[PDB]
């Protein structure tokens, strides 16, 4: 189980904790466009996937836009970001930010993501912040489960996952 904490105590997760090397569940969140995208559209490329709660925190950037210029440093990956949030509040914000590389996307809804990678946080409903890198059998290639809900994972932790393998 990933356990993660809210600044005082732990909080309940839905779902499991998943590994490297492990299928990824495969399922279907909205695109940030109000259309479904899943785990198997995602297999097109090497994927990295950024797990926020909301994405208006300031917190979020540090994922989202710097994910944007590492990508862009990269050359060749692909990025997704997942909130619990409204697919035009993250449109927005991308539009907001002039990002490119990465495109965002809303669990928001049937949180089958948050639920199957086990970043649904039962005791508040929202997600964690997390991040994940698949390859393209959609195999998880790294996994991360922020231990406290109030904190966010360091992204050059996935770009160094997938860089190893867009090589």
């Amino acid at each position: 189980m990933a356990e993660i904490t809210f600044k005082g105590g732990p909080v309940t997760l839905v779902g499991q904790e998943v590994k490297v090397g492990d299928q990824a569940p495969d399922f279907t969140v909205l695109t940030n466009s109000l259309e479904e995208k899943s785990l198997a559209d995602m297999k097109g490329k090497v994927t990295i996937i950024s797990v926020i709660p909301s994405i208006d925190t300031g917190v979020c950037d540090a994922q989202t836009r710097r994910f944007n210029e590492e990508a862009a440093k990269l050359g060749d990956v692909n990025v997704y970001t997942i909130s619990a949030d409204l697919p035009f509040a993250q449109a927005r914000w991308c539009g907001a930010n002039g990002i490119d590389k990465v495109e965002t996307l809303s669990d928001h809804r049937d949180m089958s993501f948050g639920e199957a990678f086990g970043v649904y946080i039962k005791e508040l409903r929202l997600l964690a912040r997390s991040v994940f890198v698949l390859d393209e059998n959609g195999k998880v290639v790294y996994a991360e489960y922020v231990s406290e809900a109030t904190n966010h994972p360091n992204y050059e932790k996935p770009i160094e996952a997938a860089k190893a393998l867009v090589k």
